[PDB]
C-alpha cells in the first residue's frame, strides 16, 4: 500500500478532513432520536438534539456528496455516551449534550448517534470509500456538576461500561479535582481546576488513568483512524504523553490536540506540547492569521508569510499541523458579502503545509457567529457552489502532488495583497498565486519558480479567475496580471524521484515498534532505514512507503534517513523520539525548595524522559499553587515503567543554576499504575 492509502493512519498530510457536527449534519434514522425536551424536530432551538446521527453521515458517504468534493477523512464529535439531563439556559431555553462533550461512559456509545453496530457501519462505509475516521475524545472531564447540589445535571457521574464509578459529590475515591473552577490565570490553574462547571477528571488517580487507557482502546478496537484530543492545555503534559504512549503502543493512529491560541498569541508551552507530547496540534497560529488576512482585515500578506516561516521554524513536525479557517467554536468564516474571501482561504489552506480540515457547511456558505449559531443544521447539499468545486479541484492534489502533501514553502512574490508561494518536494512543485484585493489587479514582474520551463494551466481551470503562465529555463515567469480576487495554481509532478522522506509517523516510539516512512523515490527493492547511523529491521518496502522496526538505540531523539538498494541516500527527517520503555505518569513532588524572584524549580534525571541531566531541557518550570503550595513544587511527568531512576531538582532563572547537593534521589517507577514520589530539597 502507498502513502496515500486509507489504511495509512499515521499520516494525514495527503488527506483533507471534513469536520462534522454529528447532531447537526443528517438525521439518517429517526427511530434513534431522543424524546421529550432533549429533542427539537424543528431544528431551531440551538442547544437541543436535532437528531443528526452516524447513519446520516453514512448516507452522505454512500451518495457521493463527500467523495464528490474530494474529502478523504471525516472528524466527528465524541462518540461516547453523554448525559441525558436537559440543563437550564436563559437564552436557548434548555441545554443538552447534543455536542458530545459531556461524557458519562467513555466505553459506550451515545445511543442518539447510534449503537456500536452503527459505529462499525460508519467506519466500514468510510473505509470502502477511502475515507479515514477521526473521533473527538475528551478525557479532561465528564459533565456539568455542582458538588454542593448533587441534583444538578447528573452530578458529573462516570460509568465504566455501565458500572457506576462515582460522581462529583461524595467523591471518596478522588476521581475528580475539587479545586473550584479555573480563571485561566496560569497554565497550572487551567489544568487542576474545572473548566466552567465541568467535573474535572483526576487522571493521576490510578483507576482513572487505567480507565481512560482502557476506554480509548475500545475505540481503537472499533477501527478508528485518528483521535482529536479535547482541551489539551487543561490536562498535564506528562499525563498526556503517558496516554499517547498507551495509544501508540497498542495501535498507532494520527492524534492531534486542541490548544487554543488567540490572534497574535505567543505560547512556548504550545510549541513544546506539539514537539514532545507524541501528538500533533490544531494549527491556531495558521488559522488565526488566515482569518486576519482574508476575513477580518487586520494583517497583510506579509503577516501571512511571517506565520508560514515562523511556524515552520518552531514546529518539528510542520507537516502534521492540522490547519483550518473556522470550526465549532469560531465565528463561521463566511460573514456576508463576497464569497471570494472564503474561497481564497479554502484554496490557501488546501495547498498549504500540514493537514487541512474543513468545517461542515463551509462549502455551502453557512453563516453563524458564536457557539451555537455556528452549529446550524446543514443547509444544503448543492454540489454546484464555487466553494464545493474549489475543494473538489484542490483536495486531490494532496494525493497526486507530493509537493503539496510534504513540500517546503517559499515566498516567491509578495505585497500587502498578493502572496505567491511555492511548495517544493524534490523536483515536484506547486506554485500558488493569490490576490486578496477584490477591486485591484496587480502586474506580476520579476517572479521566479522551480517549475521546469514550459506553459502551465491553472489547476482550478479559471474557477477563481486563474490563468496560465509561461516559465523560462532560468525559472523566470513571463509578466502576467493577477486580477482582483484571483487564485491560480500551477504544478509539476516529476516522473522520477531521488529518495525523499516527506513524513514519519508516529513521532514517539520505542525499540521493537514499527514506524512508517512516507515519501517518494525509495524504489521497489528493499534498502536500509537508519536511525542516526543505526539500521532498523525492514517490515515492508515500496517506492512511497517503508515500514521499519525501531532498533535498540540509546533512548532519545533520532534523525531518520533512508538508503535505496542502489545506495542513494534520502534527506533526513529529524527528531523522532525513542522512549526508554512503556510510559507511566508519576507525580514528582519536592518540599522546601525556596526560590528568588524569577527563579523556578525544575526536574532533571538519568533517563531520556527526564532529559538525561541536560539542564537546558529540565522538566518545568514546576507547579506550586493548586495541588501543593510553594515552597513545595510538583509536576506530573511521563517516565518509563519499572525503571529505577536517579534525579535531582534544580533552580534556574538566568544567573547561575543551583542544584540540590548530596546524592541523587532514586525511585523505581511503577509497572502499570500511576505513582507519586515526594522528596525534600537537599542542600
Ligand atoms: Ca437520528
Ligand atoms: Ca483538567
Amino acid at each position: 500500500a502507498s502513502d496515500t492509502a486509507v489504511s495509512n493512519v499515521v499520516n494525514y498530510s495527503t488527506d483533507v478532513i471534513y469536520q462534522i457536527v454529528t447532531d447537526r449534519f443528517v438525521d439518517g434514522n429517526t427511530s434513534n432520536n431522543p424524546t421529550g425536551d432533549l429533542y427539537d424536530p424543528t431544528h431551531t432551538s440551538l442547544k437541543k438534539y436535532f437528531g443528526g446521527d452516524w447513519q446520516g453521515i453514512i448516507n452522505k458517504i454512500n451518495d457521493g456528496y463527500l467523495t464528490g468534493m474530494g474529502v478523504t477523512a471525516i472528524w466527528i464529535p465524541q462518540p461516547v455516551e453523554n448525559i441525558y439531563a436537559v440543563l437550564p439556559d436563559s437564552t436557548f431555553g434548555g441545554s443538552t449534550s447534543y455536542h458530545g462533550y459531556w461524557a458519562r461512559d467513555f466505553k459506550r456509545t451515545n445511543p442518539y448517534f447510534g449503537s456500536f453496530t452503527d459505529f462499525q457501519n460508519l467506519i466500514n462505509t468510510a473505509h470502502a470509500h477511502n475515507i479515514k475516521v477521526i473521533i473527538d475524545f475528551a478525557p479532561n472531564h465528564t459533565s456539568p456538576a455542582s458538588e454542593t447540589d448533587p441534583t444538578y445535571a447528573e452530578n458529573g457521574r462516570l460509568y465504566d461500561n455501565g458500572t457506576l464509578l462515582g460522581g462529583y459529590t461524595n467523591d471518596t475515591n478522588g476521581y475528580f479535582h475539587h479545586y473550584g473552577g479555573t480563571d485561566f490565570s496560569s497554565y497550572e490553574d487551567g489544568i487542576y481546576r474545572n473548566l466552567f462547571d465541568l467535573a474535572d477528571l483526576n487522571q493521576q488517580n490510578s483507576t482513572i488513568d487505567s480507565y481512560l487507557k482502557s476506554a480509548i482502546k475500545v475505540w481503537l478496537d472499533m477501527g478508528i483512524d485518528g483521535i482529536r484530543l479535547d482541551a489539551v492545555k487543561h490536562m498535564p503534559f506528562g499525563w498526556q504523553k503517558n496516554f499517547m504512549d498507551s495509544i501508540l503502543s497498542y495501535r498507532p493512529v494520527f492524534t492531534f490536540g486542541e490548544w487554543f491560541l488567540g490572534t497574535n498569541e505567543i505560547d512556548v508551552n504550545n510549541t513544546y506540547f506539539a514537539n514532545e507530547s507524541g501528538m500533533s496540534l490544531l494549527d491556531f497560529r495558521f488559522s488565526q492569521k488566515v482569518r486576519q488576512v482574508f476575513r477580518d482585515n487586520t494583517d497583510t500578506m506579509y503577516g501571512l508569510d511571517s506565520m508560514i516561516q515562523s511556524t515552520a521554524s518552531d514546529y518539528n513536525f510542520i507537516n502534521d499541523m492540522v490547519t483550518f479557517i473556522d470550526n465549532h467554536d469560531m465565528d463561521r468564516f463566511y460573514n456576508g458579502g463576497s464569497t471570494r474571501p472564503v474561497e481564497q482561504a479554502l484554496a490557501f489552506t488546501l495547498t498549504s503545509r500540514g493537514v487541512p480540515a474543513i468545517y461542515y457547511g463551509t462549502e455551502q456558505y453557512m453563516t453563524g457567529n458564536g457557539d451555537p449559531y455556528n452549529r446550524a443544521m446543514m443547509t444544503s447539499f448543492n454540489t454546484s457552489t464555487t466553494a464545493y468545486n474549489v475543494i473538489k479541484k484542490l483536495a486531490p492534489l494532496r494525493k497526486s502532488n507530493p509537493a503539496i502533501a510534504y513540500g517546503t514553502t517559499q515566498q516567491r512574490w509578495i505585497n500587502n495583497d498578493v502572496y505567491i508561494y511555492e511548495r517544493k518536494f524534490g523536483n515536484n512543485v506547486a506554485l500558488v498565486a493569490i490576490n486578496r484585493n477584490l477591486s485591484t489587479s496587480y502586474n506580476i514582474t520579476g517572479l521566479y519558480t522551480a517549475l521546469p520551463a514550459g506553459t502551465y494551466t491553472d489547476v482550478l481551470g479559471g474557477l477563481l479567475n486563474g490563468n496560465s503562465i509561461s516559465v523560462a529555463s532560468d525559472g523566470s515567469v513571463t509578466p502576467f496580471t493577477l486580477s482582483a480576487g484571483e487564485v491560480a495554481v500551477w504544478q509539476y509532478v516529476s516522473s522520477s524521484n531521488s529518495p525523499l522522506i516527506g513524513h514519519v509517523g508516529p513521532t514517539m516510539t520505542k525499540a521493537g515498534q514499527t514506524i512508517t516512512i512516507d515519501g517518494r523515490g525509495f524504489g521497489t527493492t528493499s534498502g536500509q532505514v537508519l536511525f542516526g547511523s543505526t539500521a532498523g529491521t525492514i517490515v515492508s518496502w515500496d517506492d512511497t512507503e517503508v515500514k521499519v522496526k525501531v532498533p535498540s538505540v540509546t533512548p532519545g531523539k533520532y534523525n531518520i534517513s533512508l538508503k535505496t538498494s542502489s545506495g542513494a541516500t534520502s534527506n533526513t527527517y529529524n527528531n523522532i523520539n525513542i522512549l526508554t520503555g512503556n510510559q507511566i505518569c508519576v507525580r514528582f513532588v519536592v518540599n522546601n525548595a525556596s526560590t528568588v524572584y524569577g527563579e523556578n524549580v525544575y526536574l532533571t534525571g538519568n533517563v531520556a524522559e527526564l532529559g538525561n541531566w541536560d539542564t537546558s531541557k529540565a522538566i518545568g518550570p514546576m507547579f506550586n499553587q493548586v495541588v501543593y503550595q510553594y515552597p513545595t513544587w510538583y509536576y506530573d511527568v511521563s517516565v518509563p515503567a519499572g525503571t529505577t531512576i536517579q534525579f535531582k531538582f534544580i533552580k534556574k532563572n538566568g544567573n547561575t543554576i543551583t542544584w540540590e547537593g548530596g546524592s541523587n534521589h532514586t525511585y523505581t517507577v511503577p509497572s502499570s499504575s500511576t505513582g507519586t514520589v515526594i522528596v525534600n530539597w537537599q542542600q
